[PDB]
């Protein structure tokens, strides 16, 4: 098991697993917990608005706020059963599809601290596992690096790559997830600056959700 | 300060420093700390065999072996006074210039555990900093990581981005340095396997020199 942070080429595995925490992740299981069809990764706006249809919205962002002529942004908080459930969602954030498509394996799975236990619990059989960090605008991402440290420390693997282990031994300096991210993350300072603290606090809340996205075919569903 | 590890894009600050300490960077301060003229990073072996002369050297590696048709590898050991002094030394190494194009900075110094207390000195007065890890063929760098967080605790700054934050939580779990990185540095132990167990002892060995090597227009130099 190993952790990579913002990779540049394509990285190969059996089971990876994207981590952007502050976000994107979170809003893929939230939408997808709360009922949505599938979440789907789009790199452009053009993209994005060029997918709109019934039962389907145009969400993400640029700056961390909601385009223009989109249906919602990237808050994990907007997306209530009651404005998406059966809904397809079409998704595009800063460098989002740039992350996925470096990869290459058998399986890509979302994961976030809102269902930290139920992708550890999927994980456990798994062998070979790649944590990929999304990171921030090609910059180092404390929240995911934090949630990937976590992730490992539960795996209790002994074959851990570089990243992994300094991953596990930052997140047992940690005592309280949710201060070390609003005090030492600087995306975390951005959202909180642009009114969306809230997000913060739910972004950090761990297992509310007991759900494991996997990638199928471009789209973000539910597995068994 | 932040620090980052492998950057894929251009990555801008004021001052930067790169480190690679499982060789690459202890290899330019070893060698321009004995004597050597300058340290050109030069991206293929073809283009280093290129600048063959006399007063110049063709170094680097690849696979951690010296090439066919090269003066010396990339073992910091081989950078001997008595070898180098006086010379230029033409550097190559699997991703060299490939992490150093990413660094858009007008002030690029290279940092290791040989010349860490020089390196914060310098660091001192310096605005706004950017360290560099150069990573593992694009994985994580545990010992590169260790650097930068033993260079950010010495720093004794409060502005730290998320690298650098991460980097010092980091070395404060670390008892032991050189044990830290045999046994969980990835590299570290491909070396050790490789014959090169000297080059970890050496590169971990702290304040060895007192250079800070700068990166001048496309050449590593003493200021």
């Amino acid at each position: 098991v190993d952790v990579v942070m913002a990779p540049c080429s394509p990285v190969e595995c059996r089971t990876a697993v994207v981590i952007d925490v502050l976000r994107a992740t979170s809003t893929i299981v939230t939408a997808l917990s709360n009922g949505a069809s599938g979440v789907i990764p789009v790199k452009t706006i053009e993209e994005a608005l060029e997918k709109k249809k019934e039962g389907v919205l145009i969400c993400g962002e640029r700056n961390a706020q909601k385009p223009k002529g989109f249906n919602l942004g990237n808050s994990p908080l907007e997306y209530r059963k009651e404005k998406i459930s059966g809904k397809t969602i079409v998704l595009t954030t800063t460098n989002g599809t740039q992350v996925i498509e470096k990869i290459r394996s058998e399986e890509i799975i979302a994961a976030s601290f809102l269902n930290l236990s139920a992708v550890v619990e999927y994980l456990k059989s798994k062998e070979d596992i790649l944590l990929v960090c999304a990171g921030t605008n090609g910059r180092f991402s404390l929240e995911d690096f934090l949630l990937a440290g976590a992730i490992v420390k539960r795996l209790k693997r002994n074959d851990l790559g570089d990243g992994a282990h300094a991953a596990e031994r930052y997140f047992e300096s940690v005592e309280n997830t949710r201060e070390e991210i609003k005090k030492h993350s600087s995306h975390a300072k951005r959202l909180i600056s642009l009114g969306f603290e809230n997000d913060i606090e739910f972004c950090t809340t761990e297992d509310l959700f007991k759900t494991v996205p996997a990638l199928v075919n471009g789209v973000f569903i539910l597995k068994e």
